[PDB]
């Protein structure tokens, strides 16, 4: 418990949502020491987040001036308007935690160095799993973030899933593989529900039984020094049923689609953000 | 109290499955691993020896194994399933429950041997998976003609402290199976392409592997605690020209939905197929 | 009391103007249109229906209160040119051409008469039916009654909401082009009804509505597609093994690929016309 | 003073319920519905309509004039075996379900009482919104009222038109199926237009819109549908790039192949039927 | 001009309506010198056949009664229903002429010889550019059939395009090949033309000028004594259009596609008359 830490978050959609909702069921932060601005009070997330007693308003600076820890949690091309409205507001206590796609530590320094020099900036990249405290989070400290900064958001963010330090240059292609993971995951589970109906399961438990046994075979996994390999080989006895399901997976070329997703997903967080850099 | 009840179980067969259970049985706590024993005419298993230094008592006569037990499973390969009928059949006593984890093996099949020798044998068909090692298993049964109302209550308690566990009609398992059962082989294989990926963009492999397993364990949990239809789910990731939806793209412009159904159904198939060819034999 | 015009008297010309006597929102006679060529079947509909017509777009003009331009997008430059000198202050501009941007309206527009009002719009087809889909934004001089009077027209003959114009050449991928994608999958699963023995006729409607009742469906629904889709197939059924052969064929991917190659085409066409002038 | 039934209380037996009450043609309370399980969602959205339930068919079937088979195809052969001493001379029977033939339910019928009054029809799940596209054919002993009773009922619900049993298959393939490659390729336009930068509720809108108007207009029309694409299409422009790369991919093909394999499938899923009974 | 002959047609669809057009605007036939049935008089086909002048019925034996030449304008499932409701009213004078798809003349002489013995049977295949004159037809003679009755239909049908006398086991392939032929060409015409609109050309124009070539070279095909590759290679320049556009065609396996519509066809047609031989 983090008792004298105010949270912010400018933005309060998706990812707000999901990472105040996991604060809170972790129990590290009272639902009333965090507020969330947004200019659009009409979304199921600012209901969701009023029900849960987080404080809302629609002005960005008045979350700036409550917080301690500040997240952005708008879209990338958001973030520039963001820090022009408030970078008059930052103060030497803030913590500036950016979690939008792409958007590097250097454009934000520059921005907020413009109003007061050496803000303290932390990047991140998380993803909406957090809301049932199973994320997956890196984090890039900035030019003059302290050691005790990285260390008070890595016990932040570890309350809700897994958390790394890694630095910023990976931080792309950790987003096209753990951020946009969870929708690879969502259209698997949808197309195997959809295998299981097509031999015979209702819906609902195909449902089921398809995300149980995907949880299940990332925590074998997460918890074995084995490599996936040794793990789908304990899987199919000779000449067996999942042998030959293997088989119909490679035959369509599954492995490669998994890399084309990862892949285009980061060329394309990178494209975006190339884009952002000409136009400043 | 499950533990209170001090049951012994037994395994015919000592390898992944019997492990996998065992391992998640004693790590629930409500088995003691030396109430536990497995029996196979080989020992130089790696199964095997896991097994051993677990406290699992092991024999290579099924005999001994259907003597010590209480809750008996069936934990060989589905062809042998058969003759090991025939060896312990005149052994199963009225006090035991007969639990059949082979793929694709019938309740029927097997009654038709037992009753041969006691009259109201009582049998359960299972299906589960190799995650009940961490307790997170994917289990589903089917009551036999004799099994008591008590026992597939006692089933569902059981294979409850592994995983999600539920009773279903006996026609429903052999889809469980090519969808849950070799379900975590898909999710395997998925994780290290996933990884390859990451490697690919310049993301260290043990990270990569990390994040993936991460990303599809979150991904799981989200949707078992949601309301909402997977695509929701997947809806609320991607933003408007973003990176998740570009992504998605090149995903569907493969056909990615299209063969995980085709594993589902040549899984299924396949164990269909299998024990046709039993059935005939 | 509001007079409209079309400059244009082709396809949209017509869906509009049917779209808009059908609803009674505005009579026949309260609309004029202009083509260079009153031989086309167009053009004798309008007359049919009521419309005043004329071949010279300065006679649109002065008819008009609402001016709709209904020409081919490398024409608009031309027409802008020609009738510029005419527009007026009580005229509201409203573009319905593909890619073609306020900010190249108003500058032709401008140098004749300063603080043109214009707005863009993207609609389709149905509007004659009445179940058109339309988008549009306010230029810089239009006025906040301007965009309610627009909305107010063009919600009688469809769905119509406001959007920035940065989203209106996606919309033009999606609904605009949208029409066609349905009248090739209609055609297509019309196909397939008399592969397996039904009458054309009998397999076009019956396509017809399945698709209009489901599209129904989903707008009165507040449920994801996929979960309507679940509530069709049974365990081991019909639809099930359809659905297994469309994602075998990539069907949805080839949708995705429509969509955006009508997008990026309407952008690469604006780019040229932006290189010209 | 029609008093309808529904063996069944699942997706078509509410999806029949509020297309009917809707229409006024029947008030929720002339309406009884049974089903094994109270529990079922259906049942609860059933009772807040007005609908009467039970657990018991044999209560079902006392209550009505007019008796709806909707349990799935496997379970009409128990279904009939459970309530067949209780048919009299005033019901008509109508069966929904997928594949089974009019035969194998008057076979069944017949041993208890002769002459039962047998209607097969086959729909989908937009009469919920009364955009049904249904068929009937009538069995041996449908007296004509009862083909033209039946016709009245379903017309208020959506187009219905009487045909020949042996067309029932492949307008399940085509029309019963439909409403899911529907929502699949709702699903798809959406993230098209998702991935050109449109918000996803807006996509939604725009993309079921589109293929409601798209569909209403070729029930308007008496042109073809590949007329009417070539409406949209202007030379050199967005509409045909975008038709080019759904040919490209064998668009057409893949909604052919999805009808033939339901329609495959609900034969030989009736062949299985015939073979045990 | 044949004088004497009276013409019915038993159906009064697509391939009726084609051959009535046909012949009266060949000149062969007068208009009131043909008679056609149909048991719905409601189709676009008996309205045009009313406005030329043709005489209609709804009754099947009026037909045969009129006529001398009886066309068998019915889908082929049809065909052993109306043999056996017209075969006693089969005369010494009638040729029976079947145009059904895959029907053989042994099916035919078998239900008409239980009425009559020694029925004058042939059987054709055509198509619907009969309407227009530039028909494909080919006929084989029936047991019964005399000498003359051959002459007597090559003479009618080569009036309303090319016809020749084959042997029967060549026609169902001939149904796959120039019957279906018209709707690969319509198909063909319409991406042809769609093509041309995405290159730029006004829908009109591109259906006129892609029917016009493919017209054109048929002719070309038609009236010389070259191999269809001999007249390709003489549109080609090097390293031209024509070459640039005939390898992506190649590149799709253009040529494989319109030998599996012929074969499907085909096998198609043998397949129907096989059910209903087993029917028989
Ligand atoms: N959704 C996800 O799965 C994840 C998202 N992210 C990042 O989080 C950020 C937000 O993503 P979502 O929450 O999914 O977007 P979202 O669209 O659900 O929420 C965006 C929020 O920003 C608000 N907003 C717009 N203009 C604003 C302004 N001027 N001041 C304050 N708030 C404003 C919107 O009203 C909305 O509440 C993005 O940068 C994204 O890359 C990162 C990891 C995962
Ligand atoms: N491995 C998996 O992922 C799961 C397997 N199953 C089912 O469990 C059963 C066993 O599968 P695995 O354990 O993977 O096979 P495995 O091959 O690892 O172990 C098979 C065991 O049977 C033993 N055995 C062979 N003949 C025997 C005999 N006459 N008497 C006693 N033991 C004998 C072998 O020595 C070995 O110990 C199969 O029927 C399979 O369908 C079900 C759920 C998941
Ligand atoms: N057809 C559709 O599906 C929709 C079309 N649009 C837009 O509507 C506009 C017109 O589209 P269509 O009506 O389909 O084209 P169309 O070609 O049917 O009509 C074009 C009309 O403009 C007339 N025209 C040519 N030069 C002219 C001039 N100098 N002055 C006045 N009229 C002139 C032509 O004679 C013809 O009447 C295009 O910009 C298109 O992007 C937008 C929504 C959907
Ligand atoms: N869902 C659709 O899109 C359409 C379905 N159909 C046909 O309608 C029938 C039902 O389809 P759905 O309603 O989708 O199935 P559903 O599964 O939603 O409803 C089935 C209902 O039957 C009930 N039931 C099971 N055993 C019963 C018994 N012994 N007595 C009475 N009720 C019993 C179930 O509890 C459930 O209420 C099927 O034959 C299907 O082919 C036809 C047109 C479209
Ligand atoms: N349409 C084409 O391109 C060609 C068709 N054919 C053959 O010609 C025959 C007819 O083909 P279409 O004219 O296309 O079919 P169509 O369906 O246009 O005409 C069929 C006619 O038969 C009538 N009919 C149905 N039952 C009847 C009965 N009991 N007595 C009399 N008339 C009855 C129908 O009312 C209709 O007028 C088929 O056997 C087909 O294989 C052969 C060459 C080309
Ligand atoms: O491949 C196999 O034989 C096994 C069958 C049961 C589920 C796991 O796979
Ligand atoms: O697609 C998107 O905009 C986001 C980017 C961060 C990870 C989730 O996806
Ligand atoms: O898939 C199914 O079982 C149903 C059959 C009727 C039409 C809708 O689909
Ligand atoms: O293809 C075209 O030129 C038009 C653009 C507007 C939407 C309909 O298509
Ligand atoms: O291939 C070629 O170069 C020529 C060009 C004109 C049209 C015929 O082909």
């Amino acid at each position: 418990y983090f008792q004298s830490m105010s949270v912010g978050f400018i933005g309060a959609g998706q990812l707000a949502f999901a990472l105040a909702k996991g604060f809170t069921a972790a129990g590290v932060l009272a639902a009333h020491k965090i507020m969330a601005s947004s200019p659009d009070m009409d979304l199921a997330t600012v209901s969701a987040l009023r029900k849960m007693g987080v404080k809302l308003t629609p002005h960005n600076k008045e979350t700036v001036q409550h917080s301690d820890v500040l997240f952005l949690a708008v879209k990338p091309h958001i973030i520039p308007f963001i820090l022009d409205e408030i970078g008059a507001d930052i103060e030497d206590r803030h913590i500036v935690v950016s979690c939008a796609a792409g958007v590097t530590i250097s454009s934000i320094e520059k921005k907020l160095s413009a109003f007061r020099p050496a803000p303290r900036v932390i990047r991140c990249m998380t993803n909406t799993p957090v809301v049932v405290r199973e994320g997956a989070t890196v984090y890039a400290t900035g030019t003059h973030a302290q050691v005790e900064d990285g260390r008070l958001m890595e016990q932040l963010l570890s309350s809700v899933g897994f958390c790394t330090e890694v630095e910023e240059d990976l931080i792309d292609a950790v987003t096209g593989l753990s951020g946009s993971g969870p929708a690879y995951a969502f259209t698997a589970l949808d197309a195997l529900a959809d295998g299981g109906v097509k031999m015979g399961l209702p819906r609902r438990l195909a449902v089921r039984l398809g995300a149980q046994a995907l949880l299940g075979a990332a925590k074998m996994l997460l918890h074995s020094e084995q490599h996936p390999g040794q793990l789908k080989d304990n899987v199919s006895s000779p000449g067996g049923a999942t042998i030959h399901a293997l088989h119909v997976l490679e035959s369509g070329g599954f492995r490669s689609l998994l890399i084309n997703a990862v892949e285009a997903s980061c060329i394309r967080t990178r494209e975006l953000q190339s884009m952002a850099d000409q136009e400043q």
